[PDB]
């Protein structure tokens, strides 16, 4: 993953500068483990998931499920955070996911904006902001 | 524009804390003005601005050219920020901008979730992201096939 020539250039934009975005880089890391078992550790009950442009999911064992879902068609082969920001209980963090359709072997850098609430260090909202019909062109496979 | 149900209840989490966030709010109550030549002021001069299923576009003309060609076609009716935060020279906005479709009168509540960088309060990037199927679905336009060829003209 390249950065992209609007990145911004100093270092410190994609680095944590607070208890609750350092948490949010570890959970960007643990993406590619590609294992809902593992991630759904970083969640509060009180929780919901979203793919912006397919259905939500409420709670940890739905959320756990659909990424389950998620996995078994696609592989998150690399992440690449270039922007973390802040407010109380809110992280931002604009990235790139390479993502791998397992039924055609494609690949495709998709870019992502996406938002975490927490509390007290647990993760109460994850929606993440991109085009799929652009993913699914670049992959040769309708997701919706 | 009602909260969605997973909105942070914190009336403070839309609200700006920072000089940085109070221009971006600024910027998005000028939107509803639907005018390119107000809104360019905002950017400084090495800017880009990008929905992202559309190709970029770099320089404050081109950033011009653009919402004035997106203003040709739709108008912003109404915004609503729901959470705003930051990093130096980073501003963030998770939103709906109310979008109205010139052509057939349709509208749309379209979820947004941007990204600002700022250098001494002048706009140095702008990205928007959203899914544009859904919304050319919504307000009947194919939209990509108009815009992206309108925006690899500017470029
Ligand atoms: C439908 C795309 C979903 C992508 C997700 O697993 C990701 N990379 O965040
Ligand atoms: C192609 C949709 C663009 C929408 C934009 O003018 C906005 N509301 O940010």
């Amino acid at each position: 993953i390249e950065q992209p020539r609007w990145a911004s250039k100093d270092p410190a934009a994609g680095k944590a500068s607070t208890p609750d975005e350092k948490i949010v880089l570890e959970f960007m890391d643990a993406l590619t483990s590609n294992d809902a078992a593992k991630l759904i550790k970083y969640f509060a009950e009180d929780t919901m998931y979203q793919n912006m442009p397919l259905p939500p999911a409420y709670g940890r064992d739905a959320v756990e499920q659909t990424l389950a879902g998620l996995f078994k068609v696609m592989s998150i082969d690399a992440v690449e955070v270039f922007h973390i920001g802040s407010s109380k209980g809110l992280v931002f963090t604009e990235r790139v996911d390479v993502l791998r359709a397992l039924p055609t072997g494609k690949s495709y850098n998709l870019s992502i904006l996406g938002v975490f609430q927490l509390t007290d260090g647990k993760i109460t909202g994850w929606r993440d902001y991109f085009d799929l019909r652009e993913f699914e062109e670049a992959v040769d496979l309708p997701l919706r």
